[PDB]
């Protein structure tokens, strides 16, 4: 183990610092023995993931709260966590040594870091890019002739996800998300604002976008990189609106299901690309459950939906069970996963807030959200940024668990990288979600899991400035005892055999 080298930037809590010779590590996975538990914590005061061991007992008694474990009421099965592969993350982790690159991409991928096991691969550009392109930006190519991957692929984001994949044990997930078509598939002809596909579905402009996608996994797939899916478009809600400012595609809820319908279904399915799962929506999920009802319920596009993917912006609020439980009721069968996460989007907050514990607490609050309301996965968005919280050529900066400083050849990892980590490294994909009913009304957040092996896993957060005493009861084994500390997240793993 390397410990946490903290520095304040003033704000509530302190970064990590790493550089090119020394970054915080955890030691090998380790199981704890029987009748023993594990707890990873992590305090605004400054800890980070402390690893400690207590144990089981046998008994219990008291008047305090009780969190009890329902290992027969089961739940989603989890894909797993990760963040974006932006051309903005790619420039900033390649503009440091090559000692510090790797050391960043050891906390993300490695077992000495947080065990991320999904890559979001953005299509081309977005508003965390430096330029405007696509695949093929020459004009009326409907035989897509002139497709090709520029610098920013085969340079930047293909090289880092090549690493990364080599130095996570867990099989890593990529998923791919498109925000424009070439300019000459789209009423507006521009990379932005309010424009959709030209035509309609079925006719030379949707098949040609859908030929897009199979022509961009060819393109990775000959640099050795297999997508798990793909989205049939970032923010879709997006290019329905006037002056957007940054790359997007508009499609109404009905032109999305007949794009998937008559185009984007067919043509992957009749790919060599078959294999690969297709998610709807990828936006807000105040858009649910209208935009599940009219996809889901047209079989001619449901044949062709493995998942719907969602968007959180942290800083706002927005009810969960009338979201996700409502579509989940509606559409058991198609799993939810959380493709995108930001924080610092309001136009009074600071983009980048070194050591922020508020932004913490709303990422392990969210993921908790999610995982209550049957969401089986948890995309940050970009995996690094610059300490403006960019480059973004639209200036729509915002935060990211790990900021880049070029001129020092260091990096800082935020308490959102913590607070990430004590899902990211202690929920395996397969892990399945379990019941946990608290005794009484408590300030907690808590979810519980079962790991493939049956061992079990739970997450505590305290929001709260008070220290809650609370006692774990899993009926296999005994009672944690233990305490949540104001403004703590703790991650409990023990054997229940
Ligand atoms: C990278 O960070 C490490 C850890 O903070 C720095 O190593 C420390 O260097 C100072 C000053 O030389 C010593 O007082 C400490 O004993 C070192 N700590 C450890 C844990 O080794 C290192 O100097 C930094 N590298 C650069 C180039 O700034
Ligand atoms: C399209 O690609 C071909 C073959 O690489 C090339 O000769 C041609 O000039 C390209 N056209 C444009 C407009 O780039
Ligand atoms: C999600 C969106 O797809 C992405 O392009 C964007 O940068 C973030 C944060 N800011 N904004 N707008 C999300 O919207």
């Amino acid at each position: 183990a390397r410990p946490c080298i903290p520095k304040s930037f003033g704000y509530s809590s302190v970064v990590c610092v790493c550089n090119a010779t020394y970054c915080d590590s955890f030691d090998p996975p380790t199981f704890p023995a029987l009748g023993t538990f594990s707890r990873y914590e992590s305090t605004r005061s400054g800890r980070r993931m402390e690893l400690s061991m207590g144990p089981i007992q046998a008994n219990h008694t008291g008047t305090g709260l009780l969190l009890t474990l329902q290992p027969e009421q089961k739940f989603q099965k989890v894909k797993g966590f990760g963040g974006a592969m932006t051309d903005a993350a790619a420039l900033n982790i390649l503009a440091l040594s090559p000692p510090a690159q790797n050391l960043l991409l050891k906390s993300y991928f490695s077992e000495e870091g947080i065990g991320y096991n999904i890559i979001r691969v953005p299509m081309a550009s977005c508003d965390f890019s430096i330029r405007t392109y696509t695949y093929a930006d020459t004009p009326d190519d409907f035989q897509l002739h002139n497709f090709s991957l520029p610098e920013e692929d085969t340079k930047l984001k293909i090289p880092l996800i090549h690493r990364a994949l080599q130095l996570a044990q867990r099989p890593v997930s990529l998923l791919a998300s498109p925000w424009t078509s070439p300019t000459w598939l789209k009423t507006n002809g521009a990379v932005n604002g309010k424009g959709s596909l030209k035509g309609q579905p079925g006719d030379i402009y949707h098949q040609t976008w859908a030929r897009y996608f199979v022509k961009f996994l060819d393109a990775y797939a000959e640099h050795k990189l297999q997508f798990w899916a793909v989205t049939a478009e970032n923010e879709p809600s997006a290019g329905l609106l006037s002056g957007y400012p940054f790359q997007c595609l508009g499609f109404t809820p009905e032109h999305q299901r007949d794009f998937i319908a008559r185009d984007l279904g067919p043509t992957l399915a009749n790919s060599t690309h078959h294999n690969v799962r297709l998610l709807m929506l990828d936006d807000q999920r105040l858009l649910l459950p209208h935009w599940a009802k009219v996809v889901l319920t047209d079989p001619e596009a449901a044949k062709y939906v493995h998942g719907i993917a969602v968007h959180w912006y942290l800083d706002f609020l927005a009810p969960a069970k009338a979201t996700l439980g409502e579509t989940h009721r509606l559409f058991p069968n198609t799993m939810l996963f959380a493709s995108e996460a930001c924080v610092g989007s309001k136009f009074w907050e600071q983009s980048v807030r070194l050591g922020s514990w508020d932004r913490g607490m709303q990422y392990s609050h969210s993921i908790i959200t999610n995982l209550l309301y049957h969401v089986v996965g948890w995309t940050d968005w970009n995996l690094a940024l610059n300490p403006e919280g960019g480059p973004n050529w639209v200036r729509n900066f915002v935060d990211s668990p790990i900021i880049v400083d070029i001129t020092k050849d260091t990096f800082y990892k935020q308490p959102m990288f913590y607070h990430l980590g004590h899902f990211s490294k202690f929920i395996p994909e397969g892990s399945q979600r379990v019941g946990l009913v608290a005794s009484q009304k408590n300030d907690l957040d808590a979810v519980a899991l079962m790991h493939p092996d049956g061992s079990a896993v739970v997450v505590v957060l305290n929001r709260s400035s008070k220290d809650v005493p609370l006692t774990i009861k899993d009926p296999a084994v005994g009672f944690l005892e233990t305490i949540s500390p104001g403004y703590s997240i703790h991650t409990y793993l023990w054997h229940r055999q």
